[PDB]
C-alpha cells in the first residue's frame, strides 16, 4: 500500500551534476541556499582532492556561510586515509569553537557522518557530545542528539530529555528507545513526558514506558485508546505493556475499527503469560 515520490530537489540536483568542478565551486557562493546545497551535494558525491582542499580552506573563511558549506561537504566526501584524521580534527574543532551556531551544528552532524564510516572516532564523538550537549544553541544540541545516536552518553541523553526544545526531547527519547536504555531516571523522565506539550514526545514516552512494562503509563494509555482517531503505536504499546487491564477496551475496539488486526495482535500478546 505505501509508496514514495522522488524528492522535489532531485531534478535540480541532476542538473548540478552536469556541471564541472569549477562551476560547482562557484555555485557554493550563490545567494540561494538550495543552490549552494545542491552543488555541495554533487561535490560530496564525486568529490576529489580539489574539492576536499577547497572545503578545508572554506572551513577557515571569514564568511560563516562558506564555513558551514565546507564542513557540510567534509562530512560525506571521500578522503584519503592520510587526511581523514586531519579532517575529523578540523570538524571536531569547529563543532566546539566556531563562533556561528549554524556552523557548529553542521560540523557536529559531519563528525557523525565521518564516525559512522570509521568508528575509530567514536571516543572523540563522546567527549565532543559531553560538551556540545550543553551548547546554548538548540540547533547544536539537536545535532548533538543525532551524533550520540550514531554511537556512556546516557547521562547526556537524560539531560536532553529535559531540553526546552521539543524536537531535542523527541530525539533523545527516540534514541533511548532505539537502544533500549533503561534505568529509574529514564523511566521517571518518561512518566513526566506523559504530560509533555508535544504530542510526538508523549508518543515516544508511551511506547518507551510500555516496552519497559511500567504501569504508570496505564491511565494515559487508557485515554488514548478511547479516542475516535487512535494512534497505531498506542494500540501496539497496549499489547507490549502486558497488563490485562486493557483487554476490555481492546475487545471493544475490535468492533469500532474496520481493520482491527493490529488490535487483535495486542490482544493476543496480553492473553499470553
Amino acid at each position: 500500500y505505501q509508496k514514495r515520490k522522488a524528492s522535489k530537489e532531485y531534478g535540480l540536483y541532476n542538473q548540478c551534476k552536469k556541471l564541472n568542478d569549477d562551476e560547482l565551486f562557484r555555485l557554493l557562493d550563490d545567494h540561494n541556499s538550495l543552490k549552494r546545497i545542491s552543488s555541495a551535494r554533487v561535490l560530496q558525491l564525486r568529490g576529489g582532492q580539489d574539492a576536499v582542499r577547497l572545503a578545508i580552506e572554506f572551513c577557515s573563511d571569514k564568511n560563516y556561510i562558506r564555513r558551514d558549506i565546507g564542513a557540510f561537504i567534509l562530512g560525506q566526501i571521500k578522503i584519503c586515509k592520510k587526511c581523514e584524521d586531519n579532517v575529523f580534527n578540523i570538524l571536531n574543532n569547529m563543532a566546539l569553537n566556531d563562533k556561528s551556531a549554524c556552523v557548529r551544528a553542521t560540523a557536529i552532524e559531519s563528525t557523525a557522518q565521518r564516525c559512522k564510516k570509521n568508528p575509530i572516532y567514536s571516543p572523540k564523538i563522546v567527549e565532543q557530545s559531553q560538551i556540545t550537549a550543553f551548547d546554548k544553541s538548540t540547533n547544536v544540541r539537536r545535532a548533538t542528539a543525532f551524533a550520540i545516536s550514531v554511537i556512556a552518553t546516557i547521562p547526556l541523553l537524560i539531560n536532553l530529555l529535559k531540553d526546552p526544545n521539543g524536537d531535542v526531547r523527541n530525539w533523545a527519547a527516540f534514541a533511548i528507545n532505539i537502544n533500549k536504555y533503561d534505568n529509574s531516571d529514564i523511566r521517571d523522565c518518561f512518566v513526566e513526558m506523559l504530560q509533555d506539550k508535544n504530542e510526538e514526545v508523549r508518543i515516544e514516552a508511551i511506547i518507551g514506558l510500555s516496552y519497559r512494562k511500567d504501569k504508570r503509563v496505564l491511565s494515559v494509555l487508557c485515554d488514548e485508546l478511547k479516542k475516535n482517531t487512535v494512534y497505531d503505536d498506542i494500540i501496539e504499546a497496549a499489547g507490549e505493556l502486558g497488563d490485562k487491564t486493557l483487554l476490555p477496551v481492546l475487545d471493544t475496539m475490535l468492533y469500532k475499527f474496520d481493520d482491527n488486526e493490529i488490535i487483535t495482535s495486542a490482544i493476543d500478546k496480553l492473553k499470553r503469560s
